[PDB]
C-alpha cells in the first residue's frame, strides 16, 4: 500500500554494544535499516545465503572489508555485496550512520 | 562485491533540475543518488515491476503517496511498493534522496 518513515517518531533498538538501528520501511522484497555506530563498533564479518546488501554511509566513517578487500566509507560513500559476499565494518567516527539496505526482506529483524 | 565512491563519479543529467548517480546494484537491488534543484518535480507515477524506497539525505521534499501527501527531511522515507503512485517536489536547493529498488531499474543500466 506505501507508507512513511519520519525518523524523529521512532527510538533507536538496540543490536548491541555500540550498536543501534531502526527498521526504516520494507516490503517483501526490499528493506531498509538505519544502523548507528559508536565509534569503534564492529560489524562482524559474515554473509548473507539469500539477502543482498547494500551499505550507504549517511554519517561518520566506516573501514568496510568486502572478501579480504577494505576501503574507508565516508558519507556519501557506500558497498554492495550480493548474496555469498563475506562483508563487514569497523566504525571510524563517533555516530557513524549507515542505511544497510536488502533484498529480499530480511525477517528475521522483523 | 563492489564499492562506491563518492568523489570518483560525476553527477549524470536526469532532466532539467534534476542529476543522479548510479551508487550500486545487483539484479535485485539498486541504490541511486538523486539531486534536485529547488521546486524540481518528480512527477507522479507507478512502478509496474519495482518496489521503490525514498530515503531522504538532504534538504527536503515534499513525497505523494497515493494522494497523500508529507514534508519529509534528512533521515524521513517513503516505500512504494509496485502499482503504488508516488511523487515528489523538492524544497530546498540541492535536496538528496537516495532512490532503492528491488530488482534493479535495468533501464536506468
Ligand atoms: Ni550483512
Ligand atoms: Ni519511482
Amino acid at each position: 500500500t506505501g507508507s512513511f518513515f519520519i525518523n524523529h517518531e521512532h527510538d533507536w533498538q538496540d543490536v548491541e554494544p555500540g550498536i543501534q538501528r531502526k527498521i526504516v520501511a520494507h516490503t517483501p522484497d526490499l528493506m531498509a535499516v538505519c544502523v548507528k555506530f559508536d565509534r569503534g563498533a564492529v560489524g562482524t564479518p559474515h554473509q548473507h545465503e539469500r539477502h543482498d546488501q547494500i551499505g550507504y554511509v549517511v554519517q561518520g566513517a566506516f573501514e568496510v572489508e568486502l572478501e579480504g578487500e577494505k576501503r574507508r566509507l565516508s558519507p556519501g560513500d557506500a558497498f554492495v555485496a550480493p548474496h555469498h559476499t563475506m562483508h563487514g565494518a569497523v566504525a571510524l567516527e563517533p555516530d557513524s550512520l549507515v542505511i544497510d539496505l536488502f533484498s529480499p526482506r530480511r525477517d528475521d529483524m522483523l
